[PDB]
């Protein structure tokens, strides 16, 4: 059902200096990243690396293509035959106000599977062994960074079994992190209340975004 | 498993009394571990400096414990027998207990506190607007610095706020929980852990719960 996220959503769109038959199609290339976790994850990651190409064709939507022209501070996204350029700027902030109102916030307690191919060598030599997951909990989510609190960083996760110790300091992780989720914590109304009116409709408010787009 | 049982004999040597009241005493720690409840029931009174418990939830024969606090020694009384114990010993035969049998939840659980057990001004906010404390398990028998000789049984998030720089996080005792709402993963890597780290070793070094004051 269509609900305040989705106007929120649109809003966003509306900054976009682009035209609505363009705003349309990347409006459900949003929703189609939004519903497939591991297909935003890798859209994730190849802007975080400063890649220049995307394809992705998951169990749910249409096969999505991006070119990130990185020389010309542009981008180019196709989807269902119809092909939007949106400057880099644009297409940053496009991903950001899409993750921050609709991406999935995972319950406390969750416990996930790490992607150790990201995590720093260090961390998975002494943290670690080969043949185990780095396996982790869910600490605390979106938190603000410094004091202008001006982006946020996805999760804030200790490290399974050990969870938070003196000697075992929690490890600050972006979403495209998990590997896996292999059992979600607990979750009930008061939860999804709170995201909603924190997580999204508050920070939506102040323009705060995850910190691996840099808008 | 018969490690851990034999473990708990052992430190049943920490008491002084004769060998017949220590057989007595095993039974009823394995009782007392067996219900989390009723143990925190008495953990509870211990803390309270109340003076009678009593449970009959065991299959068998009802268990009764009187505290004698002026006379600084307690009677335990089981299948018609009766143990008397200095308050010393009383309190280091549960610390022993809870350490070695007491079961040791997973991390990431999701539990309900008691509010009678926390500071008024924290739980205000729920009773605002009629909602349970319900809170997260981020850490477990942590070392309570700088001696680092007793540990403290949880270290908690107030759900649905998590881990934050506004909110810190609470140290709880086992005697503070109401009921477990979800327990988080575990599995034998855990298993191992919790066993190898915060019941082997926490032996070996005189390790045991806070509220003992031992
Ligand atoms: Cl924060
Ligand atoms: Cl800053
Ligand atoms: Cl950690
Ligand atoms: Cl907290």
């Amino acid at each position: 059902p269509m609900g305040e996220m989705d106007i929120l959503y649109q809003m966003s769109l509306n900054h976009l200096a682009v035209i609505e038959a363009d705003k349309e199609v990347l409006k459900q290339v949003g929703l189609s990243l939004a519903k497939q976790e591991e297909a935003f994850r890798e859209l994730q990651l190849i802007l975080f690396n400063h890649e220049h190409s995307y394809s992705h064709h998951g169990i749910l939507g249409s096969s999505i293509e991006i070119l990130l022209h990185w020389e010309q501070n542009n981008v180019e996204v196709m989807y269902l035959e119809t092909k939007v350029a949106l400057s880099m700027i644009d297409f940053r902030r496009w991903l950001a106000y899409t993750d921050l109102l609709l991406s999935p916030i995972l319950p406390l307690g969750t416990t996930i599977e790490l992607n150790k191919d990201l995590l720093p060598a260090a961390l998975v030599t002494s943290m670690n062994e080969i043949g185990m997951p780095f396996l982790a909990i869910v600490l605390g989510r979106r938190l603000l960074l410094g004091p202008e609190d001006r982006e946020y960083i996805d999760y804030l996760v200790s490290i399974y079994p050990y969870g938070l110790r003196a000697d075992v300091n929690p490890i600050y992780i972006s979403n495209f992190f998990i590997k896996k989720v292999l059992q979600e914590g607990y979750s009930d109304a008061i939860d999804e209340q709170y995201i909603e009116n924190q997580y999204r409709k508050d920070y939506f408010s102040r323009n705060i975004v995850s910190e691996i787009y840099n808008v």
